[PDB]
């Protein structure tokens, strides 16, 4: 009963005999994710097809994702069940990451129903419980948003796609005005368009800040066409930055842009969100600060009263050891990255 190559969309998904009955799950600026029947574990799983190697940048992102996910182990973080790839370096064209199948994502859920303050609260907790574990290893997701937040029928939640993940390092965070980035625009912290590369845990807190407002209204906050517009959507709600708040902002252009913007007063949350728990609104406020230095940490957030029903310090594991990368890897020929990916996946080879 051979066959293999079922194709999701119009691309091959060579994962059989183990898995068959493939079904496209969705996007992935990264790779393509499908669901399939695992014949040994006799259960349906999710399997992402990554096809890098022809782009050094993709190679980097794929290697980081793999290396991190292979080393992480946490309930609110998606693990890797197996990794399929060619037994020959030369013949390896893509990598197949087999992961536990989740029913939906937070984005699909927000589009289908209005969450109760109870659901909103529980998902925030979980997101933060995973965030704590991730930050403990000094890792930054940098692309937290509704789609990267998988959820099952039992309301379980686990963080997604670490393709843009990197290690903190606030030493090389300054970058200059209007220096672009890859992460999803609607969730970019304001300092991203002003003077930051997003190399500090504060970048993750803002995103979660956006996600909370989102679960509270079933709509982005902050959309933005339109880079920069994004910067203006934020100021629209936060109001014009405080003096010393800048300021903190010595970047000629950044400081002048902000200066040329018509004064705008902050919009009370309880105003843009009438009928939402005050406890939740207070946390949000502390997550969406214009200044990254004043932004609430992942730990104080979990300790915030709105999560008091879930907060439990002896049941929110932390990373055993921090992580660090090259050291050269950023500037390295994509082929040498193919070897690292071929080595990192070695242990899953039914053979070598
Ligand atoms: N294990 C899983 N179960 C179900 N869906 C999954 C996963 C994984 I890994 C990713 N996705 C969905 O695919 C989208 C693109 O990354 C993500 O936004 C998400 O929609
Ligand atoms: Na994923």
């Amino acid at each position: 009963v051979p066959g293999e190559v079922e194709m999701v969309k119009g691309q091959p998904f060579d994962v059989g005999p183990r898995y068959t009955q493939l079904q496209y799950i969705g996007e992935g600026a990264y790779g393509m994710v499908s669901s399939a029947y695992d014949h040994v574990r006799k259960t349906r799983v999710a399997i992402k097809k990554i096809s890098p190697f022809e782009h050094q940048t993709y190679c980097q992102r794929t290697l980081r994702e793999i290396q991190i996910l292979l080393r992480f182990r946490h309930e609110n973080v998606i693990g890797i069940r197996d990794i399929l790839r060619a037994s020959t370096l030369e013949a390896m064209r893509d990598v197949y990451i087999v992961q536990d199948l989740m029913e939906t994502d937070l984005y699909k859920l927000l589009k289908s129903q209005q969450l109760s303050n109870d659901h909103i609260c529980y998902f925030l907790y979980q997101i933060l419980r995973g965030l704590k574990y991730i930050h403990s290893a000094n890792v930054l997701h940098r692309d937290l948003k509704p789609s990267n937040l998988l959820i099952n029928t039992t309301c379980d939640l686990k963080i997604c796609d670490f393709g843009l993940a990197r290690i903190a390092d606030p030493e090389h965070d300054h970058t200059g005005f209007l220096t672009e980035y890859v992460a999803t625009r609607w969730y970019r912290a304001p300092e991203i368009m002003l003077n930051s590369k997003g190399y500090t845990k504060s970048i993750d807190i803002w995103s979660v800040g956006c996600i909370l407002a989102e679960m509270l209204s079933n709509r982005p906050i902050f959309p933005g066409k339109h880079y920069l517009d994004q910067l203006n959507h934020i100021l629209g709600i936060l109001g014009s930055p405080s003096q010393e708040d800048l300021n903190c902002i010595i970047n000629m252009k950044a400081r002048n842009y902000l200066q040329s913007l018509p004064s705008k007063t902050k919009v009370a949350w309880a105003k843009l969100f009438p009928k939402s728990d005050s406890k939740a609104l207070d946390l949000l406020d502390r997550m969406l600060t214009f200044n990254p230095n004043k932004r609430i940490t992942v730990e104080e957030a979990l300790a915030h009263p709105y999560l008091e029903q879930y907060y439990d310090p002896t049941d929110e594991p932390v990373a055993e050891e921090p992580f660090t990368f090259a050291m050269e890897l950023d500037d390295l020929p994509k082929e040498r990255l193919k070897e690292l990916i071929f080595q990192e996946t070695a242990r899953f080879q039914p053979g070598v």
